[PDB]
């Protein structure tokens, strides 16, 4: 009755030949996840990076943007472990365009077909080059299109409290990120990082494309992301001490998003939360392992112009590397500090 | 790597053929959802009542308490509009039973595939005495194999948010209630019903148990459910003129959860919450348009007592409704 209809939907496992991973695209994946694993777990003293756009719409303008970060990756390679922000799915307040997936065309067509067509294309061509990547997992039937390319999945604020998203995360083969709750507490994202540390069962879609009974084994590397709310913006050392104080034993390392909640509502204020984030690791603040930043080719955002985003507003390509080489500064001031 | 493998599943097309609804049953839902949309959406007078347990593993007991909430709504159906909890999922802070699909044996075997038998034939013989029945859509696959015996669908505070259960309320044939959040507030709730109003393209799994893509047509019938929450209980007179005044026009009708955050950790809060709802409604809120109680043959939390949140038990139950459904009856000398 409400359903106006159904249409053929192409297999995970169809489009997988269709568009085969390059061994290039296979092994920038997994050196991705080993890194961001080492970072969150410890091991290694670089800071993990998730940057990119808000969302993905021009697969010739992320591939530029792309080309541009891998070459100031390589070079801040020792400092910092660098994954692009390269989402498909965005989640509405309400209405609006939901992502590449969903309308490629952006025109309200709804072509899903081409969408994750573009949506595989897109991933091998970065990942092709030597760039890991991440994004928002927050179709929970998506994932078994291109997971075999992702290196780190975010799950959002609007959905780290739901129990499919904390069942999809404890099967994800990469570590995942819950940011907190839009209320700006942290809660919900350490009670989802605690239940995606479980093994789940529970009805979802394979490779085949057919429904069945999953079990998963338990996600150990899951964290959580400050990136702010209604109770206010968190990534100030009184932020990220009662964050730690907060976070159970065998707790992995935070991440701080510089925009969403933590930028307030200017995209400008992402380089000064930066200042703030760079000021408290330069100083031997070894909780933060990972930051989250919305960049672009150009700064800003517009309505439905090339390196602009049509959904949120992100900082240009320049003050992202003027961020990113501050960051490594701090980073190597850290080691300092930790001698 | 982190799939440790998958099981067959039965479709709910093949379900549906070993657990067919009676034409009693499938009336009885038509009619629930008749009902509940009359009174939400302010035509009929009545109140729309969800009670029953907070999860169901015992479908004997499940039939029992059918039966006397049957009977007792035969009573009061000239006020109150009755609409029993079957709850088949239970979302979890962290970890624990998710309810009776998941692990029907409730000991950690998770035969899916005989949960849902149980949970269809649980609907079925409910339904099939007369009864409606309403169920937390928490899986956005299992509506598939029971959505026929629904008359309504509840949206849980932790996924009220959620996208993609707005876009499965879309496409619902039923009234869908959306909690507020977690953190007592309303706006998320508000937002969801609009989300929810709005045709949406997204894959989904279908009676042949394969994913495509689905196409919604929209759910003007979805609500907001006060439920209390971190800011505090919100089911007096000035949380209800607030969770108002952010209802846009056309909005339908609230309602009224009188467990979990307004309940306040003490499952026996349920009849004061009652008592204030009850005091509102007689002198004439009209806003008010249902309430949601989690009620079990037995109080607490063993035959006829829940094994997932406190319940308060049938004569509670029946005192709370009687009472209810006077407030009913004075609302209407009220609004004369």
């Amino acid at each position: 009755v409400r359903i106006l209809g159904y249409d053929p939907l192409a297999s995970p496992a169809l489009l997988q030949v269709q568009i085969p991973a390059t061994p290039t695209s296979l092994e920038t994946a997994k050196r991705g996840r080993r890194e961001a694993i080492d970072i969150i777990t410890g091991k290694d003293d670089r800071v993990l990076v998730i940057v990119g756009p808000c969302s993905i719409h021009d697969l010739e303008a992320a591939q530029e943007y792309a080309l541009r970060l891998k070459k100031l990756s390589d070079e801040l390679k020792g400092d910092l472990s660098i994954i692009m922000r390269a989402y498909l799915e965005k989640p509405r307040t309400t209405v609006g365009w939901k992502g590449l997936i969903n309308d490629p065309d952006v025109n309200n067509t709804f072509n899903i077909n081409k969408g994750l067509q573009s949506a595989r294309q897109l991933f091998v061509n970065l990942t092709n080059i030597g760039l890991p990547i991440g994004s928002e997992m927050l179709d929970t039937i998506s994932p078994q299109y291109l997971a075999d390319l992702v290196s780190f999945g975010a799950i959002g604020a609007r959905t780290t409290e739901s129990q499919l998203h904390r069942e999809l995360a404890s099967g994800l083969s990469f570590p995942v990120g819950f940011k907190n709750g839009t209320d700006g507490t942290l809660n919900v994202a350490v009670d989802a990082c605690q239940a995606a540390a479980h093994s789940h069962h529970f009805m979802g879609v394979t490779k085949h494309g057919v429904a069945a009974i999953t079990t998963t084994k338990g996600n150990e590397h899951c964290f959580v992301i400050l990136r702010g709310g209604k109770k206010g913006t968190n990534y100030d050392a009184k932020s990220v001490a009662e964050a730690k104080a907060q976070l159970p034993a065998g707790s992995n390392g935070l991440m701080i998003d510089y925009s969403h909640g933590n930028s307030n509502k200017d995209f400008r204020n992402q380089p000064k939360v930066n200042d703030v984030v760079c000021e408290q690791i330069a100083n031997g603040e070894n909780a933060i392992t990972g930051v989250m930043i919305e960049s672009n080719i150009n700064e800003g955002n517009q309505g439905i112009k090339y390196g602009v985003s049509i959904t949120d507003a992100c900082i240009g390509w320049e003050t992202t590397e003027d961020v990113l080489r501050k960051l490594a500064a701090a980073v190597r001031q850290r080691r300092e500090v930790n001698k």
